[PDB]
């Protein structure tokens, strides 16, 4: 694995120990080849758990989620997927690592697949060697892979929405339920007809995952309600996992907004992950995967891979080489490299709007593109009519940082400042220059 020019897919099925057994086996050979490398985890959930299976090897864990004091002497750095592109786009020394580990290496979030882009474009000009782990690499077709013990997998009607009767399998169940569904809102719905009925409901998203993950340790419970950023390793002690097999594509249209388009089919790499959660412990045969729709290739024309593109374009390889993306995945996008490429100043601008203002990538890109900085929010307020954004069916409001109440109604309309509560609050906070 190790040699350069070489990039090896660590395909093991679900659970097979690519995380405990196989990393680190490979980190040990790395160590003794005096290879710099890096190991890409998708969370600081992973992150953690890496170190406990690393625990007694020179490792630098380059994450607040892990406190170890470093001896100085490591040359094994350990970071989330989002740091490693982060610390690229910043004017931030990063090593010209001889060995790229990517755990979780499906990740569909846009700095897993620009990651992916940098890396197999050093591997590809013979300057380094890379890992790709994952049961899912892109395009698999497989939605129902090998697993440490058999599963039941049934295809049945799964509720998306309340509901009082024509479901008692969901509530008659005495064990342990993961349920994918395809928005905070969604699940803010099925969990609330959960704890009506008596069930102990975790619920699981992007921006909660690291705090509430931690109570499905610290607590009994009965069903966990999850986004798909459950299929990135988090693992559960669960016999059942049920799956809307739906999710939420963010699409632009006309080049110019871009909306939250389904809920629509799953990949099979997100299906098999779903199912992936369950079947684990090879002692506990018979865990069930209930599915309520077919799977279909939906990360075509997804914006997560048009933003990899805008991440790509504005990080450094030579001189005004541009890194691709990972071939089994480039076709998602119709996109001309170098077409996003920022200008210094542009480029520091739709960095700290990512990075201080928390916005989408795309919408990071409209506003630095514009010559706007990063501490002027007119934008935030003098957009078309339609481009109005709604909190309880009335206009959203805030006080600008003038004092004046204004509505809220960006240039640019990203739906994923709005999709839920906690997005339209941060949002607010940010038109009103609070960060
Ligand atoms: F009430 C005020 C007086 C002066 C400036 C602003 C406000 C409103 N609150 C706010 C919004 N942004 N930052 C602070």
């Amino acid at each position: 694995m190790l040699k350069k020019k070489q990039l090896t897919v660590l395909d093991l099925h679900p659970g097979a120990g690519k995380t405990r057994r196989v990393l680190p086996e490979i980190v040990r050979e790395a160590i003794k080849k005096r290879l710099r490398t890096v190991i890409l985890a998708p969370t600081r959930v992973v992150a953690a758990e890496m170190e406990e299976a690393l625990r007694g090897l020179p490792v630098r864990y380059m994450t607040t989620a892990v406190n170890v004091t470093h001896s100085g002497t490591e040359i094994v750095d350990l970071m989330c997927h989002a740091t490693f592109t982060s610390r690229l786009l910043q004017p931030i020394r990063v090593p010209n690592y001889n060995l790229n580990i990517m755990d979780e290496a499906h990740f569909t979030d846009p700095s897993s697949i620009a990651a992916r882009g940098y890396i197999s474009t050093r591997v590809e000009m013979g300057e380094a060697a890379a890992i790709f782990m994952t049961a899912t690499p892109p395009g698999t077709r497989d939605a129902f892979p090998d697993s440490n013990s058999p599963i039941m997998d049934t295809e049945v009607e799964v509720p998306e929405r309340a509901w009082s009767s024509g479901f008692d399998w969901v509530t008659d169940h005495s064990g342990k339920t993961v349920w994918f569904v395809p928005s905070v809102r969604n699940g803010n719905e099925i969990a609330a007809c959960l704890t009506k009925a008596g069930k102990r409901v975790i619920q699981l998203s992007r921006k909660t995952f690291e705090t509430e993950f931690q109570k499905t340790k610290n607590q009994e419970w009965d069903f966990v309600i999850t986004t798909d950023i459950s299929e990135m390793g988090a693992n559960f002690k669960a016999d059942r996992v049920i799956d809307s097999r739906r999710c939420l594509k963010p699409v632009i249209l006309d080049g110019e907004r871009v909306i939250l388009a389904g809920p629509m089919p799953v990949t099979h790499a997100s299906a098999a992950q779903r199912r992936g959660r369950i079947g684990r412990n090879p002692n506990k045969p018979g865990d069930e995967y209930m599915y309520g729709g077919g799977c279909a290739e939906t990360d075509e024309g997804h914006a997560h891979w048009l933003e990899a593109r805008m991440l790509l374009d504005n990080i450094y390889l030579q001189d005004g080489l541009i890194a691709s993306l990972y071939r089994p995945e480039a076709d998602k996008v119709a996109a001309i490299e170098g077409e996003f490429k920022l200008r210094t100043e542009q480029r520091k601008t739709f960095v700290e709007l990512m990075k201080r203002g928390d916005l989408p990538v795309w919408l990071a890109y409209q506003v630095a593109s514009a010559g706007i900085t990063y501490t002027d929010r007119r934008w935030c307020f003098d957009g078309t009519t339609n481009n109005t954004i709604m909190e309880d069916s009335v206009p959203a409001e805030v006080w600008t940082k003038y004092g004046e109440k204004r509505v809220l109604k960006p240039r640019w309309m990203d739906a994923r400042v709005c999709s839920d509560h906690a997005a339209l609050k941060s949002f607010k906070e940010f038109a009103a220059g609070k960060r």
